[PDB]
């Protein structure tokens, strides 16, 4: 009962630190997920008309706090942008360990020769668009943001599975549907919410 039994009943891929997200071999540049995320965060704050010289572009609230950089009045817009980014990846192949703040990527282990997303890769890619920086491991994502009782999950909240949220992670879309990068041989998809192995809390990264 600990796990969603439709997926491998093991911890999801755990990709350390701040991986390289962009490589341009012609120009000779590269940048990490955090760099991409900061840059998008600044762009998003600029689009809201609220960019300040003290803004790095990283917009996460301190873990557990209901207050964070993006004003609540702009939270719905931020959430919808995150969801639009995720939804724009419908049909991208699943890859174990795949994905970074810039888009799908080669995975690790199993997924080393496959460009795509895994569960936490898709979530971090989606949220990076508004400056929300997330580690590439579902268990670590579960420790960030603010807990909301799962029975009270709201569109844009993030659903976790397995002990400590280690098995799988998805974005709730409302109306009993969720966006996910599910398993080998599948693609990023909308699917009905599953409650087997679901943690008792969802995570909210954007207040509104």
């Amino acid at each position: 009962g600990l796990w969603d039994p439709t997926l491998p009943m093991i911890p999801s891929a755990n990709i350390p630190g701040d991986p390289i997200a962009v490589v341009n071999q012609v120009l000779g540049i590269s940048a990490t997920s955090a760099q991409v995320t900061a840059n998008m965060g600044r762009k998003f704050l600029e689009q809201l008309g609220i960019l300040q010289p003290t803004d790095t572009g990283i917009t996460n609230a301190p873990a557990g706090s209901a207050q964070g950089r993006i004003p609540r009045v702009y939270g719905r817009q931020a959430s919808e942008y995150v969801i639009r980014r995720g939804m724009s990846q419908i049909g991208v192949p699943y890859s174990w360990g795949g994905g970074n703040a810039a888009g799908p990527s080669k995975g690790i282990d199993s997924g080393a020769g496959t460009v795509g997303f895994d569960c936490s890769g898709l979530v971090l890619y989606s949220f990076a668009g508004v400056g929300i920086k997330l580690p590439h491991y579902s268990g670590s994502q579960y420790n960030l943001g603010r807990k909301i009782p799962s029975s009270q999950m709201r569109r844009g909240d993030v659903i976790f599975y397995g002990p400590n949220g280690s098995q799988h992670v998805t974005i709730y879309l409302g109306n009993g549907q969720m966006l996910e990068a599910p398993d080998v041989g599948l693609k990023v998809r909308v699917a009905p919410v599953r409650t087997a192995g679901m943690t008792p809390y969802v995570v909210r990264y954007i207040e509104y």
